[PDB]
């Protein structure tokens, strides 16, 4: 969907659902549960577009524009207007499409389950991090899709409730130790300063601006201004795919690919330490997410009682990223050696794969007799659990629920 957008990468499901593993003989879907980031969105701040527009205007007035720079003013004005029409930090039309596709594949993947839910009249729960905004709209896209397809399901979908400890823990008191770490830990702060002062930023920043402005114009700017405007342009280039329904402004014209890759790698490095697996032997960045892993288990165990048909949760990257680090999901299994800073070369973690827009985790809970199995979807790819969890059969993506409780330390056996 996009090559160097790290956590702005628009959502694409990572496996065709016709190629999921079939459930073992006589097992049937009895419960499913989901946590999802919001869909694609606009930038939360318009200030970078304006800095660039003001910068472009001065250069226009001085006749210091490149040939392609001529169309920057018109392009960015159009982009900015489209952003403001949707509203800053709001779901785009692509975010709507992302969540509708998730609902579609969920209903197509578990048709027997929704048959049961209607048959039992059990509720489908909708839980949010916040009452309003792009989180609430994200949920609504999904649930109105469930109901447009299956109008007999609609009266069973509950009204949304907010659980900030479960779905907003980086802001609640659950994240207090975490936030104090970001603010005061000297190893962390020095590592982020090291990332920020990587040699390369200045050259990539000048390469970005040189698509629009003459090199003499660039040289007249203050160096810190060069970096700030280039960061802004790259950020806006990076999120442009989120607005694909609203337009195509061809912003790659102004952000050379090697420079895009450079800024992407800086963002991933910072995000790895701030929100991802971070340093070897420390869980400071993701232990807060235990409440969310807990709930995936609690709800699955509670399916036995049969009072809930499904559980749909909606949240931010700041919950999904630590949930993945905590479960050691693919891409989040390698913490950093304090003596070897994260790079693309030595670590598989990437914003774009761990936490694109609408990044989501789903568990399908199957039942035969009183045996309960779980199958995990991550970005709708069927994935194994961490390797000390034993699958139901050799090579299976299905796991005994009491195996998962055991291997996650929740029970002894």
């Amino acid at each position: 969907t996009a090559q160097y957008s790290t956590s702005k990468t628009p959502y694409s499901p990572q496996q065709d659902i016709r190629t999921y593993q079939p459930p073992p003989p006589g097992f049937t879907a009895v419960f499913t549960e989901l946590v999802s980031r919001h869909g694609s969105r606009t930038p939360t701040k318009i200030d970078g577009a304006d800095l660039l527009l003001q910068l472009w205007a001065k250069a226009r007035d001085e006749s210091e524009l490149t040939s392609a720079g001529q169309d920057f003013g018109p392009t960015m004005e159009s982009y900015r207007a489209a952003i403001q029409k949707v509203g800053l930090g709001q779901e785009t039309g692509r975010g709507r499409q992302e969540l509708q596709g998730m609902a579609d594949r969920m209903q197509r993947r578990l048709p027997e389950l929704f048959e049961k839910i209607k048959k039992d009249a059990t509720p489908i729960a909708v839980v949010l991090s916040q009452q309003t905004g792009r989180i609430a709209d994200t949920a609504k896209f999904f649930t109105a899709r469930l109901g447009a397809t299956d109008p007999a399901l609609a009266p069973l979908i509950q009204q949304p409730v907010v659980d900030q400890d479960l779905l907003y823990f980086h802001k609640t008191e659950r994240g207090k130790a975490y936030r104090d770490y970001l603010e005061n830990d000297q190893r962390y702060q020095e590592t982020v300063k090291r990332i920020k002062n990587r040699d390369g930023t200045r050259e990539a920043a000048t390469d970005i601006l040189k698509t629009i402005f003459t090199p003499a114009f660039v040289e007249r700017m203050e160096p810190s201004a060069v970096t700030k405007a280039a960061q802004a342009l790259y950020d806006l280039d990076a999120i442009a795919p989120d607005l694909s329904v609203e337009g195509n402004w061809h912003l790659d014209r102004f952000v050379p690919r090697h420079a895009a890759a450079w800024f992407a790698s800086i963002d991933d490095a910072k995000s790895f330490y701030k929100k991802g697996p971070g340093f070897e032997g420390s869980d400071i960045t993701f232990a807060m997410a235990s409440i969310l892993l807990d709930d995936f288990f609690k709800q699955a165990e509670a399916a036995r009682a049969g009072k809930l048909g499904a559980d749909l949760r909606f949240t931010h990257a700041e919950e999904i990223i630590p949930l993945a680090a905590l479960m050691q999901l693919p891409g989040s299994e390698k913490q950093a050696d304090p003596d070897e800073d994260y790079t693309y070369a030595n670590n598989p973690w990437r914003g774009a794969s761990v936490s694109p827009m609408a990044a989501n985790l789903q568990w399908d809970i199957y039942r035969n007799g009183t045996t309960y199995l779980v199958r995990m979807l991550y970005q709708e790819k069927e994935i194994p659990f961490k390797p000390d969890c034993t699958p139901f059969t050799p090579g299976s993506h299905y796991y005994r629920l009491d195996e998962l409780s055991r291997c996650f330390g929740r029970t002894a056996r």
